[PDB]
């Protein structure tokens, strides 16, 4: 089998992307952030406290004929960014892009921290990173892609992330038309439950490429890119104006800048992102100092490849026996 479903922007700068979801019988369609940095399904649903459901559209079991309560089962997971949700969890069919896992697990939300209720457009998360990580307890569980895995034609997902455009998540197959050139393929580590891979280095703009081991995960559900402060300051050198700011969090620019291209290693092979990429406009509404999409992962404790790199290419997660990470430009 395959499935194949467009994801979509959530808002103007590409803060993440959302892609629909069937769940339960008859469908209830809900509109998932993939998440290749975690690995539970959780939804808004009937069950969330009702102050914090502002907007989204909710998953009711009690209206799905394939519900199936999974007994004594909880779940609680704190993201990146401080953001958190918890509740129980129930087995229901669930489909993405014509892909159908039945007996997936469906963590219904009890609570959501606040940055989830603000966002009306997300009306939960699938995660796609390894089913190590899933929360579940006292019994953990699979995530959709290893519920899929061995129905598959290939044992494969891809992401293909639009920069202010829809794009696709694919499941089973590598669509060929989709990229340009050859696919590079790179080994993941998976003792950290992540699609951790390492780069092979940087360059900034039409500088000269700088081969060093840059250990990172690829992940759909961060925002940013980040790496280690050496070349993130190196980055913003070449921008006039451009600084570190503690108060905003982070390297801000002149928003009349020109933003040079970041480009990455992978093997032999090199993934540009134009500079554009990197722009994620005025800090507040109004000013004229912008935020950029380049960040220092100091004090993250991990380096992260998230949409403003993976958005620059066509990406293969490869779920074999021993998975791999393929990259190609498009």
């Amino acid at each position: 089998s395959t499935g194949s479903a467009t994801t979509t922007p959530i808002d103007s700068l590409d803060d993440a992307y959302i892609t629909p979801v069937q769940i339960g019988t008859p469908a209830q369609t809900l509109n998932l952030d993939f998440d290749t940095g975690s690995s539970d399904l959780w939804v808004f649903s009937s069950e969330t406290t009702a102050s914090e459901v502002d907007g989204q559209t909710i998953y009711t079991p009690s209206k799905s004929t394939t519900a199936k309560l999974l007994s004594g089962a909880t779940w609680s997971i704190s993201y990146g960014d401080g953001s958190s949700s918890s509740g129980d969890v129930y087995t229901d069919t669930v489909s993405v892009g014509g892909l159908t896992v039945t007996g997936q697990a469906v963590e219904s939300a009890k609570k959501v921290s606040s940055s989830f209720t603000e966002d009306s457009t997300i009306d939960g998360l699938l995660g796609l990173a390894f089913s190590t990580l899933n929360t579940v307890s006292p019994t953990q569980q699979k995530t959709f892609f290893d519920n899929a895995k061995a129905s598959l034609d290939s044992p494969v997902f891809t992401a293909d992330l639009g920069y202010h455009a829809p794009g696709t998540y694919n499941f089973g197959f590598i669509d060929t038309t989709a990229y340009t050139g050859s696919i590079t393929y790179t080994a993941v580590s998976t003792k950290q439950g992540f699609w951790e891979w390492t780069s092979t280095g940087y360059a900034v703009g039409s500088g000269t490429f700088k081969s060093t081991s840059i250990d990172g995960i690829a992940d759909t559900g961060t925002t940013l890119l980040y790496l280690p402060a050496t070349v993130v300051s190196a980055y913003w050198a070449q921008v006039s104006g451009a600084k570190s700011s503690s108060s905003v969090g982070g390297y801000v620019f002149p928003c009349s800048a020109t933003l040079p291209s970041f480009t990455f290693g992978v093997g032999s092979a090199r993934i540009v992102i134009p500079g554009d990429y990197i722009d994620f406009g005025p800090i507040s509404t109004g000013s004229s100092s912008c935020f950029g999409g380049i960040q220092s992962s100091a004090g993250i404790g991990i380096n992260i490849f998230g949409d403003v790199a993976l958005k620059a290419a066509f990406v293969v997660f490869n779920g074999a026996t021993t998975p791999t990470l393929g990259f190609a430009s498009k």
